[PDB]
């Protein structure tokens, strides 16, 4: 009897929380080599929706049996997902939720498995709050602004400054992008001369504003905080570049999201008929 064949679609490949994740996919097929095949695919950049459109509609050409998606746009994404259903191809979405309002209105049930990022975003932002004091500026570096996952991480940020009693000035995007979070995090250390902390939606974007901190001479001055755990974080963590992250388990994600897709298989459920990760504090 055949092998179910199963597509993993993912975002930026620049970006080693998808390679991390890419990783343990492939490594979870290896070893269990005999129940399913694997496709991996990802885009060039956080912000190519076209072309993840075009991957996906693809792995429905080669009549895939599974697409397990992390979508680079939560409501851009979905009419090709529809595509997908319609052919009998199960959907699984991952890490970034696609819009429920969309998805209700094409009648379309796409289970989840990924974080809930306010609560992550808050882990984090209550662990800066320790160290800054009220009334202390900060601004946030936000992910791609059509994104449920970058909302959440703002919205955590947020209630973690407000319960402190510190002020948000700023909240602008970096796009996920290590240059553009740079060029974010510049922009709010010259506008604001007594900026305490940036909180970054991701680890790249931190990575661009512990870069623009040293380039304005503020290191040890202004407080990072990212989102991933990426390996580039770490000698950050470790020499106080980076004051958190947090590891929202990229491999989990994709495995527990391949899981789903089989054991709907396995039981030749429909679409129609169709799990919140952990996500922990890094210092």
């Amino acid at each position: 009897a055949g092998k179910p064949k199963v597509a993993l679609v993912m975002k930026s490949l620049a970006n080693e929380f998808f390679l991390t994740m890419e990783n343990g996919a492939k490594e979870y097929q290896k070893h269990n080599a005999s129940q399913f095949d694997l496709i991996t695919n990802g885009i060039k950049d956080e912000t190519d929706t076209a072309n993840q459109i075009r991957i996906v509609e693809q792995m429905i050409v080669s009549k895939v049996d599974a697409i397990v998606l992390a979508p680079a746009d939560s409501k851009a994404l979905v009419p090709v997902v529809k595509k997908a259903v319609d052919a009998g191809i199960i959907v699984v979405n991952i890490d970034n939720r696609l819009d429920p309002d969309v998805l209700k209105s094409k009648n379309l049930n796409v289970p989840f498995v990924g974080p809930d990022n306010r609560k992550g975003a808050r882990k984090v932002g209550d662990y800066l709050a320790k160290k800054l004091k009220a009334g202390d500026q900060v601004g946030i570096v936000e992910g791609v602004s059509t994104t449920t996952n970058a909302q959440q991480r703002t919205a955590g940020f947020q209630d973690a400054m407000k319960a402190g009693g510190m002020k948000v000035v700023s909240v602008q995007s970096g796009e996920w992008e290590i240059d553009k979070g740079n060029a974010v995090a510049s922009a709010m250390l010259n506008e604001y001369p007594n900026l305490k902390a940036l909180l970054c939606g991701n680890d790249n974007m931190a990575i661009g504003a512990v870069s623009a901190v040293r380039a304005a001479g503020k290191q040890g001055k202004v407080y990072v905080v990212g989102y991933d755990n990426i390996n580039a974080i770490k000698p950050m963590l470790k020499d106080g570049r980076v004051l958190a992250t947090a590891d929202q388990y990229a491999a989990k994600q994709a495995v527990f999201g391949i899981d789903t897709a089989l054991k709907a298989i396995a039981e030749h459920r429909k679409q129609a008929e169709l799990v919140e990760t952990p996500v922990d504090l890094v210092t």
